RNA sequence: GGAAAUUAGGUGCGCUUGGCGCUAUAGUUCCUUGAAAAAGUUGCUAUAGUAAGGGCGACCCGAGGCGUUGGGGAUCGCCUAGCCCGUUUUUACGGGCUCUCCCCAU
DNA sequence: TTTGGAAAGCCAAGCGCACCTAATTTCC
DNA sequence: TTTCCAAA
């Protein structure tokens, strides 16, 4: 009952053997699949829902003042008031206002229209973007032509004569919000001397409290939440770098750690010496380790070590090139310290470069800095939170260090820091250090090993977090039906940068009981290089290669990686596990394993081993989750009805994203009502060899009636066909649909029938009702009654079962095209991981449980059968005998 | 393999802003089709919508991940969960306890 | 029905933290 | 990658 467990893990699968060094038998072998990154685009329709949500709320604020401050009488009023017919474009009203009166519903139109965008506002803190460039650009034109406003340069500049908005994804009218600030105070200037009673201060304050409100960056403890914890003390946040004894405790561990080599031997810095290089490093902006040198006068008999000296030892060069030590926030901060007049009696102590550092590491933002610094803070739950200094700092002191930045922590606590310190300072090596202050220096983990692995700490990286997971189930698995191993052997595939290999080895060599054995290192890492080898070399050369290389990692020791060596040694003047490997790993691998094993000699497998002996079949992954993008994002217009009830939509697309046939043709909404613009386009891509890019590079003109050049032509509506639109805005538009949550399946006399549940179907209060018909619009899909039996609802990766009718087979296509006369494989019926439903043919597509073929278009109408399963984590299924249809109800 | 530091990088997660794109409507503009009624096209500007939908004014949630169980999953719960006890490994170690629902298994 | 495949919202300008790599050092 | 269209 000892076995040797093997683990291959990338990011999509874990491979996994259990094998029998004794016995000398594979036991069992298997492979679990998990197929931007994953949060990105939720995290970027957070930002979307965010920044329209403010801007809306800007406007609103405003219109309420508006009510408020008598330029309406109510937001009834305001609306019907500024929805009667515009005469004036609202950037002249912006550039008239200047010079004359402005009527009321001139105004109001103007302080909404300043309202919609604010400009550009540097956060910067540390080559200049298109933005940049057009910001600085238009502060020059402003200032050089004597434009009063930003409105006045938009309105009179030729920079913004075919447009003042930005088109074609450049930034050309970008303008930093200090000149829009510029133009809302002119602009109630301006109006107060033309006898606008609606201009007042107190107006124009309010209307720019409102316009400029933004939040910070980061607020309150929001920063401090992310910084991780300290190596020793748990409980403790990391320190800021920029604080004195991050600082201090870096540059002693470095002069500490100095090493210095003559014929004779190796040495460190004495006391001494180090003592100047430390007050060097506290007064010199940059040491290097030519200035270590030349401070010690150390003999040219002496190199540093860890530099590399070449072939000549030029070494003023080498020296020269490599900063030792350069403490940055430390100068940075000790100047500004400088400017701030103290009393006579103190000084500036360890205290304050640590409550500055603080200050501005844990915030971003002004209110908290000062409140910090001004020793009255209050945390998100209202608890005062003092700062290191308990000093209450002058204005002029906050105003002044506000200026500099700082970030990120080192690993240790400043407590941690306080106490190892001043046994550095003796001239302890960290480590030596780190025990003289109570401390062990590697952290090692004093907790109980379990029998199974304990759930694992939840990381941010979802791609990480899944691999480590769903590795922890295969393990788990394994130990509950086979017991603890003897040791484990794990490869990974280099698809975290190191992060799973790192983690995962040290999880499980910190956690798990092992079986008691002899054997030293529990965990073994295995080399890619090797095991490839190994593969090649025995002839062994998909899901399942997954599973080989977990057998020949399972039995790669060091001890066998020597017999390969002494092979190649001897043969300059091949080791087998055991008789039959290669022939019991292809069986294993196998779809008929013991028709393979019993063709061995002598029994090879006994009858206990036959009996117990089942093919390989790979588990794939769940996906049951019901939330994910709701429906596509462009939205439609809806122009018609096919014949075969489809929707006919349009949308506005770029003459470079148009389709074109041969011809230069193209399915152009209201092409009948613009043949001009038609055979321009047409004419212009016909003109270059259907290049669209070269075609489309330059402005093209629609013809006037005249024939002269009328406006350019930018886009039109394309029209295409869809069955499965959405409304949206008040049905002011259409959507496409995004990802089927699930497929629900019914049967009526013996055929069957799909339907597909969308997103948008969770916020409905009834489950859709119509099974899919075939090329037919959703009118004259079938509505579910008494007559459909439901059977069950698949999500992607859910197990099915079908057989054909006996008319005809259901065709796998290789996913892998190869030189053999057959690429496809014709089954009368099949176990396979469904994929989804196409549901303008209602017929499905699956994949095989290894990945290895596929069908696609598989009509469900006419099967002879069509059940569901459900896999284990270790390839075990299980038939569903009955669901209820469920209902959809997210939380939001 | 493990701790810390440095230099140069990488991946991910989170946040604040800016500007578009698309849709709808109005004006203007290029007009086109149509006997007419009408319908629509090009450019510019404005105003509105921009997950679907839900909860209470620098409002909030809403496309990600994980937990579970006899074995699995979630629309449930959580996102660095909660809540106790033991212990001088008290910033640690140990041991208890625990929502709703679906499929499978005995 | 099966097969082949087009389309899918996007970029600029920053502020942060976590983890990981390569090289270098002192250490268990 | 996924929906689902039009071609085969
Ligand atoms: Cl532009």
């Amino acid at each position: 009952m000892a076995y040797t467990m093997g683990i291959d893990v990338g990011i999509a699968s874990c491979g996994w053997a259990i094998v029998d060094l004794e016995r000398q038998r594979i036991i069992d072998i298997g492979v679990r699949t998990f197929e931007e990154a994953l949060a990105v685009p939720r995290r970027e329709a957070r930002s979307s829902r965010r920044r329209l949500r403010r801007k809306k709320h800007r406007i609103e604020r405003l219109k309420h003042m508006f009510v408020r401050n008598g330029l309406a009488v109510d937001i009834q009023h305001l609306e019907q008031t500024l929805r009667s017919q515009n005469e004036i474009d609202v950037w002249q009203l912006r550039v008239d206002g200047l010079d004359r009166m402005l009527t009321q519903k001139e105004w109001l139109r103007v302080l909404i229209h300043l309202a919609q965008r604010r400009g550009f506002q540097s956060n910067r803190k540390t080559e200049d973007g298109q933005v940049l460039v057009n910001v600085t650009e238009n502060d020059r034109l402003m200032e050089e032509k004597d434009y009063r406003t930003v409105a006045e340069m938009m309105v009179k500049d030729e920079k913004f004569s075919d447009h003042k908005r930005n088109k074609n994804g450049n930034y050309h009218g970008v303008v930093s919000r200090s000149s829009l600030l510029v133009e809302i105070h002119t602009l109630f200037e301006t109006q107060r001397q033309h006898h606008n009673s609606l201009a007042s201060k107190d107006f124009e304050l309010e209307y720019v409290n409102i316009w400029s409100a933004q939040r910070p960056v980061a607020t309150k403890d929001q920063i401090e939440k992310m910084i991780g914890t300290c190596t020793f003390l748990p409980k403790e946040k990391r320190a800021p770098k920029a604080s004195w004894h991050f600082q201090y405790f870096m540059l002693l561990q470095t002069i500490n750690h100095i090493r210095i080599t003559n014929v004779q031997g190796t040495r460190s810095l004495n006391k001494e010496e180090i003592e100047q290089v430390v007050n060097m490093a506290l007064t010199k902006s940059k040491v290097s380790y030519h200035d270590t040198r030349k401070i010690l006068d150390l003999s040219e008999e002496y190199q540093f070590v860890g530099l590399d000296y070449g072939k000549e030892d030029e070494k003023k060069k080498v020296e020269s090139k490599e900063t030792i030590i350069k403490l940055d926030d430390y100068h940075k901060l000790n100047k500004i310290f400088n400017e701030v007049e103290l009393a006579k009696g103190e000084t500036w102590e360890a205290d304050d470069y640590d409550t500055v550092a603080y200050a501005l590491t844990f915030f971003k933002d002004d209110e908290d800095i000062r409140d910090y610094l001004q020793n009255k803070y209050k945390d998100s739950k209202n608890r005062l939170v003092k700062n290191l200094a308990n000093k209450e700092y002058t204005n002029e002191l906050i105003g002044k260090v506000s200026t500099l930045s700082f970030r990120k922590v080192g690993h240790l606590s400043l407590k941690a820091l306080r106490k190892i310190i001043p046994f550095l300072e003796q001239g302890m090596t960290y480590d030596k250090a780190c025990q003289a202050a109570g401390f062990d220096f590697q952290g090692i983990s004093k907790k109980k090993r379990s029998v199974v692995l304990p759930v694992i700490d939840q990381i941010s990286n979802p791609v990480v977090n899944r691999a480590l997971t769903q590795t922890r189930k295969v393990i788990n698995a394994l130990i509950k039906k086979y017991g603890s191993p003897e040791t484990i052997h794990i490869e990974t595939g280099g698809g975290s940068g190191g992060y799973i290999t790192k983690y995962l080895s040290h999880f499980i060599s910190t956690n798990l009981e092992f079986s008691p054995s002899d054997k030293k290192k529990k965990v073994v890492n295995t080399s890619g290089r090797i095991t490839s080898h190994l593969r090649s070399r025995w002839g062994l050369e998909n899901d399942l290669h997954h599973a080989m290389d977990a057998i020949v990692i399972a039995v790669t020791s060091d001890s066998f990686i020597q017999q390969v060596t002494n092979y190649y040694k001897r043969k300059e003047r091949f080791p087998l596990p055991w008789k039959f490997f290669r022939e019991e790993v292809i069986a294993r691998l196998s779809p008929n394993p013991k028709e393979q094993i019993e063709a061995l000699p002598n029994h090879f497998y006994s009858e206990d081993e036959l009996a117990d002996l089942q093919p390989i079949f790979v588990s794939r992954m769940p996906k049951r989750s019901i939330t994910g993008e709701a429906h596509q994002a462009q939205f439609r217009r809806v122009v018609g009805k096919t014949k075969e009830g489809k929707n006919i939509t349009a949308k506005k697309t770029a003459l470079v994203d148009i389709s074109y046939d041969k011809n230069g043709d193209f399915n152009m909404y209201g092409r009948e009502t613009d043949p001009a613009t038609y055979e321009a386009i047409k004419e212009r891509y016909l003109e270059f060899g259907g290049n669209v890019k070269k075609a489309f590079s330059t402005d093209l003109h629609k013809p006037k009636k005249d024939g002269t050049k009328g406006p350019l032509i930018k886009s039109v509506r394309i029209m295409e066909n869809k069955t499965l639109v959405h409304p949206v805005n008040k049905g002011k538009g259409v959507v496409y649909n995004s990802s089927i949550v699930r497929t629900d399946v019914f049967q009526r006399k013996e055929k069957y029938y799909l339907l597909p549940v969308y997103v948008t179907d969770v916020t409905k209060g009834k489950l859709p009702n119509k099974v899919i018909v075939a090329k037919k619009g959703y009118h004259d899909w079938i509505e579910v009654d008494d007559s459909f039996t439901f059977l069950f609802s698949l999500y992607p990766n859910d197990l099915i079962f079908i057989r054909q009718n006996p008319k005809k087979k259901i065709s796998l296509k290789k996913r892998i095209e190869s030189h053999s006369i057959s690429d496809s494989k014709e089954v009368q019926e099949i176990h396979a991981y469904y994929k989804g439903v196409d549901s303008s043919t209602a017929a499905i597509e699956f994949i095989i449980h290894d990945g290895s073929y596929y069908a696609k278009g598989v009509g469900v109408q006419n099967l002879d059968c069509f059940e569901k399963y459900q896999v284990d984590i270790l390839g075990n299924y299980f038939k569903v005998k009955g669901e209820k249809r469920l209902e959809l109800e997210t939380s939001d």
